[PDB]
């Protein structure tokens, strides 16, 4: 895995395969918001998306409110946008349908 960090276009690439994912306006950073029909759905989108933070050491800025999460995702080490935070957008995608 290319541990290093991303430009804005090889970003704006990756983004393409990545539904409801954008640039963080004026930050190195991709951001989705999503929206459960309730809780429980949000949570368990949540302990699934942990597991996996957990299994690539690599953990995302993230808000919850009852059905909605804001994720906000970037690598702290190479400070931009890596391959990481593109694996676990990608995941997040497959777990939220």
């Amino acid at each position: 895995m290319a541990r290093n960090r991303l430009t804005e276009s090889e970003m704006n690439e990756a983004l393409r395969a990545l539904d409801g994912w954008q640039k963080v306006d004026g930050r190195e950073a991709i951001t989705r918001s999503f929206k459960f029909k309730d809780f429980s759905t949000a949570f368990g989108f949540m302990a699934q998306a942990a597991l996996y933070a957990e299994k690539l050491d690599h953990h995302p800025e993230w808000f919850n409110a009852y059905n909605r999460v804001d994720v906000t995702l970037a690598t702290h080490s190479e400070n931009g946008v890596t391959e990481l935070d593109i694996k676990m957008a990608r995941k997040m995608n497959a777990i939220a349908g």
